[PDB]
């Protein structure tokens, strides 16, 4: 099973509390994080794009770092580790992007990909007037065929002479092209989305589900195993969790019990043994070191799941224990 962080580009990470560590994103704590993650031999790194936050005591997500830029800087100062930064596709035209991916292939020796997203939250492109209206809801994955279309182009030949409903090349050209087969990873859980990753991604992401119930999401991986089926290639579901680690499944849960007494209301409205909404009902799993390795191994066995995409409560000392204490346990990982 392979193994990715997901980087804070947001300040807090993905705690939606007063309890929880408070952080701004920056690229120096983002470095140590991932030449931390590096050194144990995670796979990969991803960040988001989040462009409006939720507000509250804790300001959460109104602070964040810009996806490309942040993974161009990481790429540069890192040697092996897999590097994707995510493009909100309604704000960068697809052959920006194009060469953006190539300038940080140039920049990582050929570790560099892409996850793209329609986006979906409407204030983030209302607030600087660029959302395209109600309709898009249900046309976002016409519009991101299109988009990866023209990207196919351009990395493959170096050209475009695509025509749609939404873009119009007329011999658009983007050079160098990358040095390796460029990865494109997606993010979507419907229907329409699944079929978008079979036909396009190299993989999918999909969301870990309950708490302590590491395989509840099993039938996401199934639905996207059916999607694959119908464009008979090879996508896997790579899963996102939050882990919340300690010395005994006691000091853990009582971890987790003190975010969740801490939890920021106000943000939460802004937003909306159970998942909780102090982690925006992330998948989460909470034990000891050899616990979570269980766990982890029990997500490995999930027909369709390639990989996990892990938060963390902390992350410098979240990725120590992690290399440390609970690697070394997993039996997908020997
Ligand atoms: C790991 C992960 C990362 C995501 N990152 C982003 C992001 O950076 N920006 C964004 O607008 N949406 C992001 N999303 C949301 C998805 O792209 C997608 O829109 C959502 O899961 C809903 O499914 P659908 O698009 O097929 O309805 C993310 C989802 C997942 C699971």
């Amino acid at each position: 099973m392979k193994i990715g962080v997901f980087v804070p580009i947001g300040n807090n990470g993905w705690l939606i509390s007063t309890h929880a560590p408070q952080y701004m994103p920056t690229f120096e704590l983002n470095k140590a994080i991932v030449q931390k993650a590096e050194h144990y031999h995670f796979d990969f790194a991803l960040s988001m794009i989040k462009l409006r936050g939720f507000g509250g005591k804790t300001e959460f997500w109104d602070h964040n770092l810009e996806s490309f830029t942040l993974m161009a800087g990481l790429a540069a100062v890192t040697s092996r580790i897999q590097i994707y930064a995510t493009a909100a596709t309604l704000t960068l035209p697809p052959a920006i992007v194009a060469r953006m991916a190539a300038t940080i292939d140039s920049i990582s020796g050929g570790r560099f990909g892409v996850n793209l997203v329609t986006g979906w939250q409407k204030p983030e492109y209302e607030q600087m007037g660029i959302w395209p209206g109600d309709d898009y809801f249900s046309r976002r994955y016409d519009y991101l065929t299109e988009y990866v279309q023209v990207l196919r182009d351009l990395w493959g030949t170096g050209k475009s002479d695509f025509k749609g409903d939404f873009f119009t090349m007329n011999d658009c050209r983007v050079s160098p092209q990358p040095s390796v087969p460029m990865k494109v990873i997606c993010a979507g859980q419907s229907d329409a989305g699944m079929a978008f990753s079979a036909r396009y991604a190299d993989f999918n992401f999909c969301f870990g589900k309950g708490v302590n119930t590491p395989t509840a999401f099993a039938p996401t991986a199934a639905r996207m195993k059916q999607a694959a089926e119908q464009t008979g290639r090879d996508v896997g579901s790579y899963v996102l969790f939050m882990v919340i680690a300690d010395e005994t499944d006691d000091a853990a849960r009582a971890k987790w019990e003190h975010y969740k007494a801490g939890a920021d209301e106000e943000a939460l409205s802004w937003l909306t043994d159970p998942t909780s909404a102090v982690n925006i009902n992330m998948g989460t799993l909470v034990g000891s070191y050899a616990s979570v390795a269980r766990m982890l191994d029990e997500v490995a066995s999930v027909p369709g799941a390639e990989g996990v995409l892990l938060t963390f409560d902390d992350f410098l000392s979240g990725i120590e224990t992690f290399g440390e204490r609970i690697q070394p346990l997993m039996q997908c990982r020997a």
